[PDB]
């Protein structure tokens, strides 16, 4: 029994002599690596993880994974061989993280994800979520550090995470038009599709780029944005940490971020009958906040002006 998908058994028969490296290519079993290991003498009838060593595991690696990336399945074994050991506490009644590890930011990412209508196209995903949002955490923790090409224990990006995760979200028909202005100049349109549709850099604040928001320009003075028309679920509004006062009833949740680039901590705020701070295990409660704002999410169906 090999599998590459843990859906789609492959029954097999195997010999004394060689270890499972040289029948199967790079193999494992449990996490527990055995590639260059023989047979046993009692776990027989044991499914194996396997390298698309053939045009079949391959095919149903891609329909699974939703990708070609040969390194793929090994880095995922490496990292579910730690986030297996980690602990999922409900938080706020929602899935996070005990700190270890830097995980921090993924902590982060899946408790914001819990909070927005999104759906995942790979299978690996929707399922592992699914399971996530039960509080089973771990698959879908490694598929994360999988898909954006991070190993545990590095500290890592809230909004870069997002851009590689968003990118097999379902966000085919999400659909953002913008606006742009120069009093010395004409008006430019544009039309934003896929993981731009959500996801915007430069202000925390919806409002902001609703009413224009400004940089420095392409021609003599400074040149305006302001959004014309939103479809979506959400919206993620991103900056580099500054000081920013989040109040409830005004934005869905956010994330903080204190340290500088190098190193530092998130932490993450969401508004329910109150402001609620998650950092890992531990919970705080407030009225209002002010400190530095790195990410603030947004509920939206359809906006236009
Ligand atoms: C939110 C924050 C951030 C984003 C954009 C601009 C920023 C500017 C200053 C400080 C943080 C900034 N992020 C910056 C990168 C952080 C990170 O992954 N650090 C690990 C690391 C370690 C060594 C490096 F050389 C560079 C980065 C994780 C969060
Ligand atoms: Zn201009």
């Amino acid at each position: 029994f090999t599998t590459v998908d843990n859906t789609n058994l492959h029954t097999q028969l195997v010999d004394m002599s060689m270890t499972y490296g040289q029948q199967f290519g790079p193999t494992y079993l449990d996490g527990a690596d055995v590639t260059k290991i023989k047979p046993h003498v009692n776990h027989e009838g044991k499914t194996f993880f396997v390298l698309p060593s053939d045009d079949t595991l391959r095919s149903e690696a891609f329909e699974y994974y939703h990708t070609l990336d040969e390194s793929f399945l090994g880095r995922y074994m490496s990292a579910l061989n730690h986030t297996k050991k980690w602990k999922f506490p409900q938080v706020g009644g929602l899935t996070s993280i005990k700190w270890a590890d830097n995980n921090c930011y993924l902590s982060s990412v899946l408790l914001a994800l819990q909070q927005l209508e999104v759906k995942f196209n790979a299978p690996a995903l929707q399922e592992a979520y699914y399971r996530a949002r039960a509080g089973d955490a771990a698959n879908f923790c490694a598929l994360i550090l999988a898909y954006s090409n991070k190993t545990v224990g590095e500290l890592g990006d809230v909004r870069e995470t997002m851009t590689h995760l968003l990118q097999h979200a379902n966000l085919e028909s999400a659909k953002r038009v913008l606006n742009v202005v120069c009093k010395h100049c004409g008006q430019k349109t544009t039309t934003l599709t896929g993981v731009e549709a959500v996801m915007y850099m430069g202000t925390l604040s919806y409002d902001n780029l609703k009413t224009g928001v400004s940089i420095p320009c392409v021609c003599g003075r400074d040149a305006t944005q302001y959004l014309v028309q939103q479809e979506s679920s959400f919206v993620m509004m991103s900056a580099p940490p500054a000081e920013y006062k989040l109040q409830q009833g005004t934005f869905l949740c956010a994330n903080e971020y204190t340290g500088n680039y190098q190193c530092g901590h998130y932490t993450h705020i969401t508004a329910k009958e109150t402001l609620y701070r998650i950092d890992g295990a531990h919970l705080t409660k407030m009225s209002e906040y002010k400190g530095p704002v790195t990410d603030v999410f947004y509920k939206e169906t359809s906006y236009t002006t």
